[PDB]
């Protein structure tokens, strides 16, 4: 059962997929599993929908693991999923959110890369699509979005860690989300979960242009980082992607914000470089707990 699932360890693709089914079976009135596409290598791509009813209620999107080696993100996603089912009907604030809004949680946004990190190369980041005119495999799926696609802050070199791919939305892992979010039409928040650096970022990455909602998103981010820090003292920086970390093009929240999804944020979770992508399992639960406080704060602002 999800009560005996080990949240303090890293899991395989199959384990996470089986966890999804267990959670849905345990909480059939709250959680359902949606297949939003198939990966390049034909694996199902799944989103958990948390809902207490209604018809396409205002929604929060959360993607985790788009960069496959960022294992703290999938592990955080699993914890989030369980936490949602525990706190609905117990925590006043979260209960208020789910009574009026739906949450769509994509724990393994890049399943082919995730499988590869378990079977072949722990440090695999990209998708597994094969570039026809190339010995190289995969695209940086967080540089493949139709937001400043192909502009400075991504690489045109197919072997690069930061390769943007041949055209915007070339990667089915990205296009699956784009289609789902567009078809849905009522997303109000869009949160992309990454590691590492301890940053909470709002748009843009591709341009120095200030978003029209900068004052608001900046204060939301300030509040969220304070909430996150309150638990273990984990210090996050916050601001626009381009001012806070680097220019980066073809990114998820730049795309979502340009669709009119106002509360668009990217979290870069622990740490700041000591372990980097190889974050010890002993930090999974503390990371998930503090990150939840930040995420819940954003959801509260979305209302
Ligand atoms: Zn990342």
């Amino acid at each position: 059962s999800t009560n005996t699932f080990n949240y303090a360890t890293y899991h395989t693709l199959d384990e996470i997929y089986d966890f999804m089914d267990l959670l849905v079976a345990e909480h059939p009135q709250l959680v359902s599993k949606l297949q939003i596409g198939r990966s390049y290598e034909g694996r199902p791509i799944y989103v958990l929908k948390f809902s207490t009813g209604g018809s396409n209620r205002p929604a929060i999107w959360i993607d985790l693991g788009i960069h496959s080696r960022e294992w703290i993100t999938q592990a955080t996603g699993v914890w989030f999923a369980k936490k949602f089912t525990e706190d609905y009907g117990q925590d006043p604030s979260f209960t208020a959110i789910l009574d009026s809004m739906d949450i769509f949680l994509e724990i393994v946004t890049n399943p082919d890369g995730f499988a590869f990190t378990h079977s072949q190369n722990r440090l695999w980041r990209k998708t597994r699509s094969v570039t026809s005119s190339s010995l190289c495999v995969g695209v940086d799926a967080n540089r493949n979005w139709d937001a400043g696609f192909g502009k400075a802050g991504a690489s045109s070199s197919p072997c690069s860690e930061t390769y943007h791919g041949k055209y915007a939305n070339s990667e089915v892992e990205v296009k699956s989300i784009v289609d789902f979010v567009k078809d849905h039409g009522n997303f109000k928040a869009f949160l992309s979960i990454h590691s590492y650096s301890q940053l909470l970022l709002y748009p843009y990455g591709y341009t120095t242009q200030s978003i029209p909602d900068k004052t608001e998103l900046n204060q939301v981010a300030k509040s969220a980082v304070a909430a996150l820090k309150s638990l273990y003292g984990t210090s996050y920086k916050y601001g626009s992607i381009i001012t806070t970390i680097y220019q980066a093009s073809g990114g998820s929240i730049d795309w979502s914000y340009n669709q009119g999804i106002k509360y668009s944020f990217t979290f870069e979770l622990r740490d700041t470089g000591r372990y980097g992508f190889l974050l010890p399992a002993s930090q999974i639960i503390p990371t998930a707990q503090e990150t939840w406080l930040g995420v819940l704060t954003i959801m509260e602002h979305t209302v």
